[PDB]
Order: C-alpha cells, then sequence, then structure tokens
C-alpha cells in the first residue's frame, strides 16, 4: 500500500496547484505550497548529495530544485492576480504548465541520480560474501569481524537504493514487491553474519560448513531477488542514459590507467564496464518479456546477442593483452574495442527506444 513518499508529494504538489482563481488569497495557499515543494526539494537535495550522484547529475538536479521554487513564486504571483475572476486566464495557464513541466523535469533527474546508484551498487553484488567466507575459512576471529562489518554495510548500501528507487516509484504493487525483498535482506544478513562467525570459530567443522553453504546460498538468491525488484520499477530509458554515461567515464579511467602502466585499475575499471554491460543486457532481455514476439523484440535481441557473442569477449581478450604486456605498444586496439562496447550500447538502446 502506498507509492514512494516522494513521488507521493510530487503527485499532490501537481493536484495543489489547481486552484479556483476566483476565490485565491496568497494568505490562504502560500504557505502550504511552499511547505510542500521545500519538503520536495529537501528529498532531492539528500539524493543529489548521496554517494553515487555524480557530478554533472548534482549540479542539474540542483539547477531543477532553483527552477520549480521560482516557478512556484511566478505562479502565485499570476494567481495574485487574476483573483477576483471566475476563469483561468492566460498567463496564470501558461505559468500552471511551467509549474508542471519543471516538476517533470525535476522528476526526470531524480530518476537519472537513482540510476547512477543502481548502475553501481548492483555490481559484482557478491564478493562481500565470498571475502566473508575466506575470511570464515581461515579461523581468526578479528579478521572476520571487520569483514562482516564490511558485510553489513554492503547489505545496508543495497537496501539503501532499493529505498531510493522506490521512493520515486509510482508503482504500487512494484514498490511493495521490493521493500519485502529489502526486509529479507534484513533479516537475512545478521544470519548469513552468524553462520560465518560460527564457522569462523570452528573452521574445521561440517556441520558449520554445510550451514554457511546454505545461507551462502540463501543471500545469493535473495540478492538476485532484490535486484529484479529494484530492475522492476526502473525505467529502462533511465537505465540505458545511465550505463552509457558510466560506461563512457569507465572507459576514460582504463585509458588514464594505460597511461600510467597501471594494472590494478585497468583491471577492476574493466571489469565495471563489463558488469555494466552484462547488466544492461539483463535489463533488457528481462523488458523483452513484456511485449509478444516479432519485429520489436527481434531488432532487440540481435543487439543484444551481437553485444553479448561478440564484443564483450573481444573487449576482455583486449583487456588481457594489454595487462599482459604491462605485466611483462599500441592503444588503439583498447580504443577501438571499447567504443565497440559503447556503441553496442547504443544500438540496443536505440532499437529499444524504436
Amino acid at each position: 500500500t502506498g507509492i514512494g513518499e516522494l513521488a507521493a508529494a510530487l503527485n499532490e504538489f501537481d493536484n495543489k496547484i489547481i486552484l479556483d482563481p476566483m476565490t485565491f488569497s496568497e494568505a490562504r495557499f502560500r504557505p502550504s505550497l511552499e511547505e510542500r515543494l521545500e519538503s520536495i526539494i529537501s528529498g532531492a537535495a539528500l539524493m543529489a548529495d548521496s554517494s553515487c550522484t555524480r557530478d554533472d547529475r548534482r549540479e542539474r538536479i540542483v539547477a531543477e530544485c532553483n527552477a520549480v521554487r521560482q516557478a512556484l513564486q511566478d505562479l502565485l504571483s499570476e494567481y495574485m492576480n487574476n483573483t477576483g475572476r471566475k476563469e483561468k486566464g492566460d498567463p496564470l495557464n501558461i505559468a500552471i504548465d511551467k509549474m508542471t513541466k519543471k516538476t517533470r523535469d525535476l522528476r526526470r533527474q531524480l530518476r537519472k541520480a537513482v540510476m547512477d546508484h543502481i548502475s553501481d551498487s548492483f555490481l559484482e553484488t557478491n564478493v562481500p560474501l565470498l571475502v566473508l567466507i575466506e575470511a570464515a575459512k581461515s579461523g581468526n576471529e578479528k579478521e572476520v569481524k571487520e569483514y562482516a562489518q564490511v558485510f553489513r554495510e554492503h547489505a545496508n548500501k543495497l537496501v539503501e537504493v532499493a529505498n531510493l528507487a522506490c521512493s520515486i516509484s509510482n508503482n504500487e504493487e512494484g514498490v511493495k514487491l521490493v521493500r519485502m525483498a529489502a526486509t529479507q535482506i534484513d533479516s537475512l544478513c545478521p544470519q548469513v553474519i552468524n553462520a560465518a562467525l560460527t564457522l569462523a570459530a570452528r573452521p574445521q567443522s561440517k556441520v558449520a560448513q554445510d550451514n554457511m553453504d546454505v545461507f551462502k546460498d540463501q543471500w545469493e538468491k535473495q540478492v538476485r531477488v532484490l535486484t529484479e525488484a529494484v530492475d522492476d520499477i526502473t525505467s529502462v530509458d533511465d537505465f540505458l542514459s545511465v550505463s552509457e554515461n558510466h560506461i563512457l567515464e569507465d572507459v576514460n579511467k582504463c585509458v588514464i590507467a594505460l597511461q600510467e602502466g597501471d594494472v590494478d585499475t585497468l583491471d577492476r575499471t574493466a571489469g565495471a564496464i563489463r558488469g555494466r554491460a552484462a547488466r544492461v543486457i539483463h535489463i533488457i532481455n528481462a523488458e523483452m518479456e513484456n511485449y509478444e514476439a516479432g519485429v520489436y523484440t527481434e531488432k532487440v535481441l540481435e543487439a543484444t546477442k551481437l553485444l553479448s557473442e561478440t564484443v564483450m569477449p573481444r573487449f576482455a581478450e583486449q583487456v588481457e593483452v594489454a595487462i599482459e604486456a604491462l605485466s611483462a605498444f599500441e592503444e588503439n586496439e583498447f580504443i577501438d574495442a571499447s567504443r565497440l562496447v559503447y556503441d553496442g550500447v547504443r544500438d540496443i538502446r536505440k532499437a529499444v527506444l524504436m
């Protein structure tokens, strides 16, 4: 029950700005209208200051917050004229359209800022567990304690992002489906920690081991449920555009790493590029299930398979060449392959948006 709090606030605000021109007074409406909008702006600002929001995006959100605020001022001015007449006159009408457009624009950047998080956060979603299990398999209860904390933080970050996606969603069932999933991640987290702790206490115990395995398997499952639910309330539009932005950022980083002969950074960053690619194909395959087979799904799936079958492996191989040469030359091959990954993602997006 309920949609996202921020979504609902924005939706109400769009309704509440529509007033009988005749019975209007600033004294009566200004305070609540102003308050609603500022409350929206606090939410948008939190979002904008949040860890994964890119700089450009924080800037655009900030610019949209100043623009709605000034749009309401403009609207209220126009209501103040136009007072004591029956019909909304022209300056008031266009002012209402303006208020509503800017509120749409704000929504868009918020959706985009939420993708920044989704893009980053739902990569290599397993690593922390794997690390925490390796430590447990070693005995060191000091070390298992700290990696357990790292696992908790990652657990919460996932739930944090789920929540962010909820609060801008207008899909009541979708939102419900993610909150449940996030709940399961909450109860499941400490239990996974226990199994790890009990295991590290007695690393030779076959029970402790089987028990870790049962929690490993459950957790990985439930993360996939949370991932999918979040995917399900996220527009593939925003997913594509943000994945394109991030891939281009990652490419720049690789290029730098290459300039610096830096294999660690190159390897970690090219990994993200592959993850992000895998995640578009994931989300887009899933989206195509909402369409009957035909011309539209055909073009999309041919573009998804080409990226999958040909272009990615050709990118991974090229990375290996570089890492081999730097570990022991022409960068053209790495540039060309990165461009083809990006471009492959553009073709998917073109086909989806047909």
